[PDB]
């Protein structure tokens, strides 16, 4: 038993993480067979980055100019084009290392592992979740961009992240591998802002259903509520509706533990309307709506990835 | 910035993962150079597990009886011994990806990455701290054993922790990877249990400055104590004293926020006397111990491990 923010093992990824610099901008690259990727950005001088025009900017570059380094080795490059807000710098080397892996676009409420890399070196990863508003709560500092966020299926990677930027909240921005950004975001200096966020009810749900199978069940009650009143509350304390497919989804979990989802939501009522009342759930004094049905599935039964 | 509870890239661990079979029992393996050590006790049958005499029952092994699988190719063993609380067994093949690594036992507050595994295949990689009481709050189900946490020093992985058992309350204990059990705990079925534990006050303090470096402010005040008038405090809410170590050892951050150690606990005594009061700190409603001064300064700061 035992309930913890985990992340997948990394080891795929780390294998394909290099260094890509060009001018005095260094940042990471996602080396994939013979292509890297990266954040469009790297064109940038700090007086091109407050209204940029990328095609302007590539178009004036050379290959030459892109500096590649997968660990201690230089990789030529012998291509570069653009595709949305990311670089593909055609190479001279496949990865020996490139997993199989797919390009795929997350939902907002999913989450997925994020390996943070500096100077194309792997400092550490870490579990977020796509918030509601297309933002992640990151751990980023200068030179991480180009960081990708991923999931793994058996032995296959999707790559759902690119990390870009830092928004003035302290909350992070990027794009799909296919580089296009997650939320209303340009990688321009500008004033944009994250917008507002809302609580990822079926997460919360899980979440509490982790709980009881992990022992904690104070919260527990013999209330029950319909979806429409309990989604009445939602609203109310900025979470989101639950769907009927959302209910569908917490089926298993709700089989398991032999509390309905419609009461599960009736002590989410009431841990909203009260609060914990100096109680801890999971060790934690707030609702953890960070959680998918799927993480709790997995981490309370042991799935593993070869 | 953002501040997240973060793991070593685990790849250099995930090759050293086996799967080791003996009779019944399934449980994981760390293969280095041409050893595979796991815990003692996949030696026993369920019959075994109440009061066994490990020399009796190993003395009546074979190296037959032990099947080691590493991925899907089998590895001959050719001797074994037991060390403490661990077995060594010695295989015909050293392992090709064994990374440079020390065995090193960790110290309570201290914290280390643990890579989750099932039948040799790496699941999932988390964050643990030793608790004053040597126990750790992981996550592992059946078949995890076997499982172990290290950190990462550039391109050394130090090994701490291997994965025994659960105590009742849904705690984990182990032993280093000599094989000796952190904390008063043994690899046998007893009435066994964690015994109590503290709140590291001196990663309590980190995780503040970790806070003001990120731009959470409002817990700070004007007010000071001395040192013994914090530690009195620190009691009263089962605390661990603070030293003038760990004062020493929070110097760079005090001088990176600008706010002197000293400060730093008037503002935990106020918070542990008045609590939050709604608020919270990097996204948490009770005060974290689980960040060391390292780790920290690690995240708000930016180091790598190539
Ligand atoms: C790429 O390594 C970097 C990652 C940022 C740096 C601080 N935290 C991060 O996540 N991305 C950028 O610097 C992008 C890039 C330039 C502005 N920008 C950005 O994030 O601005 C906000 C910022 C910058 C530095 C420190 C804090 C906040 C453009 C092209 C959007
Ligand atoms: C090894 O894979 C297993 C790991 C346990 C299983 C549940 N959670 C874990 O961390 N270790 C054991 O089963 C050890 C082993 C036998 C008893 N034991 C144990 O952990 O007992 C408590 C328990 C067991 C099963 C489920 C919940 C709690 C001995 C030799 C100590």
């Amino acid at each position: 038993s035992g309930f913890r923010k985990m992340a997948f093992p990394s080891g795929k990824v780390e294998g394909c993480m290099v260094q890509v610099t060009c001018g005095t901008t260094t940042l990471n690259g996602l080396w994939l067979d013979d292509v890297v990727y990266c954040p469009r950005h790297v064109i940038c001088t700090s007086e091109d980055m407050l209204n940029p025009n990328y095609e302007d900017l590539l178009i004036r570059k050379s290959n030459h100019n892109f500096l590649v380094q997968a660990g201690n080795v230089q990789l030529r490059v012998i291509g570069h084009s653009m595709q949305n807000c990311v670089l593909k710098l055609k190479v001279d080397t496949a990865n020996p290392k490139t997993p199989k892996y797919k390009f795929v676009r997350i939902q907002p409420g999913q989450t997925f592992s994020v390996l943070a890399c500096y100077n194309g070196s792997p400092s550490g990863v870490y579990q977020c979740a796509m918030r509601p508003n297309f933002t992640i709560k990151g751990s980023f500092l200068n030179g991480s961009c180009g960081s990708v966020g991923f999931n793994i299926d058996y032995d296959c990677v999707s790559f759902c992240y690119m990390h870009h930027m830092e928004l003035p909240t302290g909350v992070h921005a990027g794009t799909d591998l296919e580089g296009n950004f997650y939320g209303p975001f340009v990688d321009r200096q500008t004033a944009q802002a994250a917008g507002t966020d809302t609580t990822i009810t079926v997460n919360v749900l899980a979440w509490l259903y982790a709980a009881v199978i992990n022992g904690d069940r104070w919260f527990l009650n013999r209330f029950t509520t319909t979806l429409n009143d309990f989604n009445l509350v939602a609203m109310k304390y900025n979470y989101e509706p639950l769907t009927q497919d959302h209910v569908d989804i917490l089926g298993p979990l709700s089989a398991q533990t032999g509390i309905a989802v419609l009461d599960m939501c009736a002590s989410l009522k009431e841990l909203l309307q009260n609060g914990m009342n100096g109680r801890t759930i999971l060790g934690s004094a707030l609702l953890e709506d960070e959680f998918t049905p799927f993480d709790v599935v997995r981490q309370c039964s042991g799935v593993t990835f070869q």
